[PDB]
């Protein structure tokens, strides 16, 4: 059947040649061959059926990425599961290959402020789309922004990712511990339950600061290290800010914090273009209700090159509720994911 680093592929034989390109926890991802479409494919092998959570993230990823369709979003070609749901152990996700991902891009090569400048375009042009559709992605980062030889960039892995029916009140019904640290909003640790999708931009200012540096902005150690490196730099929240934080808990925790002083952007980044740093201050801003948004941040002097609100598309069909019915055993799950791959069976 094929196998890579002991992973059988039972893919074949529309797709061949499988190489190695990264995993995760429950998974997988190999570059492939399409015999029938003859296109070089990606192919992300899940195995969730193990865990409710793994199940929730797969259902989502593919509920929402099939839903979708934009230059900067990677789409679904194609899926393969078993055509028995006793025997669905694996599900195969085929996306179109793209050559590498931001964080190989930056071990090997100090971008000129024109390709940080295209990337920061796309990164928000996609998230328009993201955000108009309702969606927080929740886990951006350089491994998870895809590039192709020809500098078009695609957003991809939306395991993290839901939708949030903006007609409701969300506030104690989030999940708690999201994000990869590095890149993970103040408000995650503060407001565990509450935050918002400007997370999203909070995630694409790390990856702005990332880009110029070649360096994580914010690289903590542990959970409560993260918020010490954010204020390390953004210095102590303003007393505005502070009584902001509803969360009690957490707001007494860091009026017992030392006093800490903004490091200066300019500091930081001395060679970075001025209107970078500009968008950079409102990206990485620490209250979530002044931090710029999606739209906003397009429109900045930085992006002004290729800003065009004629040319962004956004969902055309925001998401509700019925996309979010998802709190159910990891057996009623894997019944919903069987049906949201039929389209892909033979049959159907
Ligand atoms: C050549 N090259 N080098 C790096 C990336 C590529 N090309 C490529 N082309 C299409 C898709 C993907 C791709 C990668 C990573 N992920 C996430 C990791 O960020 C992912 C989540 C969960 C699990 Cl389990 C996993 F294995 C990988 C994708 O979803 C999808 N990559």
């Amino acid at each position: 059947p094929e196998m890579v680093r002991g992973q059988v592929f039972d893919v074949g034989p529309r797709y061949t040649n499988l190489s190695y390109i990264g995993e995760g926890a429950y998974g997988m991802v190999c570059s492939a061959y399409d015999n029938v479409n003859k296109v070089r494919v990606a192919i992300k092998k899940i195995s969730p059926f193990e865990h409710q959570t793994y199940c929730q993230r797969t259902l989502r990823e593919i509920k929402i990425l099939l839903r979708f369709r934009h230059e900067n979003i990677i789409g679904i070609n194609d899926i393969i599961r078993a055509p028995t749901i006793e025997q669905m152990k694996d599900v195969y996700i085929v996306q179109d290959l793209m050559e590498t991902d931001l964080y190989k891009l930056l071990k090997t090569q100090h971008l000129s402020n024109d390709h940080i400048c295209y990337f920061l375009y796309q990164i928000l042009r996609g998230l328009k789309y993201i955000h108009s559709a309702n969606v927080l992605h929740r886990d951006l980062k350089p491994s998870n922004l895809l590039l192709n030889t020809t500098c078009d960039l695609k957003i991809c892995d939306f395991g993290l990712a839901r939708v949030a029916d903006p007609d409701h009140d969300h506030t104690g019904f989030l999940t708690e511990y999201v994000a990869t640290r590095w890149y993970r909003a103040p408000e995650i640790m503060l407001n565990s339950k509450g935050y918002t999708k400007s997370i999203d931009i909070w995630s694409v200012g790390c990856i702005l600061a990332e880009m110029l540096s070649n360096r994580p902005i914010f690289p903590g150690k542990h959970y409560l290290d993260q918020l010490n490196h954010i204020l390390g730099i953004l210095g102590s929240p303003s007393q505005e800010d502070l009584n902001c934080i509803i969360n009690l808990k957490a707001r007494n925790y860091l009026l017992s914090l030392p006093h800490k002083n903004k490091v200066p952007w300019n500091r930081l980044f001395p060679n970075a273009d001025s209107k970078a740093l500009d968008l950079l201050d409102k990206m990485l801003t620490f209250n979530p209700h002044k931090r710029i948004e999606v739209e906003q941040a397009l429109a900045h002097p930085y992006l002004e090159q290729y800003y065009d609100p004629s040319d962004e598309p956004i969902a055309e069909a925001p998401f509700k509720f019925d996309m979010e019915l998802d709190d159910l055993p990891k057996e009623k799950l894997k019944e919903l994911i069987f049906e949201e791959t039929a389209r892909f069976q033979p049959g159907y």
